[PDB]
């Protein structure tokens, strides 16, 4: 003789996250610009959060939002992350009106929802860049050599936020960055 648990308790999520800001500052290490906002583990929690922060539009240039599972921090010398890559979407000046809001939130939403199916584990989280010269979001995963679930999470990815087709994105190695004044990383999966 018990409460129904559909009447008052909150919606679960598989795993629970956290999410980070970034604030642009020379006179700084990369490090020491970067600061956790908070965690959440529910959708009524993902919601009360996303609702009272800034849409990533009006950020000032040169600032990051990221959510990453609990645990993971959002940068290349992560345990999670030292081995892996990410799939990179770049938009033009006109898409910071058109789809940088939209996109980000379907990134959000495929992340929470554990959209990736049997490939969801080599996810990590996502991480968008706003900056003058052009947006930029991307999903990043933890093994760049796990074809089958890199290139599974890439298409879905792609479909899921629903730009043509035709367009291509690449999948970049976070070993391979660039360190030679002279060169760019190059992609190791295409879809
Ligand atoms: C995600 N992330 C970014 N930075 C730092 O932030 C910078 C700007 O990285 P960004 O992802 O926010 O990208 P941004 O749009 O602001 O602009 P941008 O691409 O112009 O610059 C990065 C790129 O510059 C090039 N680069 C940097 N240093 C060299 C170098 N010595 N030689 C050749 N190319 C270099 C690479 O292609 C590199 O990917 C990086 O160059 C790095 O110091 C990080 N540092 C640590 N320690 N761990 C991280 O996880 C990390």
């Amino acid at each position: 003789e018990v409460a129904n648990p559909e009447h008052y308790i909150k919606h679960p999520l598989q795993n629970r996250w956290a999410l980070w800001f970034f604030k642009n500052d020379k006179s700084k290490t990369w490090q020491a610009n970067l600061r956790l906002i908070s965690k959440f583990d529910t959708v009524e929690d993902f919601w009360a959060l996303y609702n009272h922060i800034q849409l990533s539009s009006n950020l000032m240039p040169g600032c990051d939002y990221s959510l990453f599972k609990d645990g993971i921090e959002p940068m290349w010398e992560d345990e999670k992350n030292k081995r892996g890559g990410r799939w990179l979407i770049t938009l033009n000046k006109q898409q910071r009106r058109s789809d940088l809001d939209r996109f980000w939130l379907e990134t959000l939403l495929c992340l929470i929802g554990e959209s990736f199916d049997d490939y969801s584990d080599d996810v990590c989280g996502a991480v968008v860049n706003v900056r003058a010269k052009g947006d930029k979001i991307a999903i990043w995963t933890t093994e760049c050599e796990n074809r089958e679930a890199v290139t599974h999470i890439g298409r879905v990815y792609k479909e899921r936020l629903g730009l043509p087709p035709k367009i291509v994105i690449g999948y970049q190695s976070h070993a391979d960055t660039a360190t030679k004044s002279g060169s760019t990383t190059k992609n190791r999966f295409v879809v």
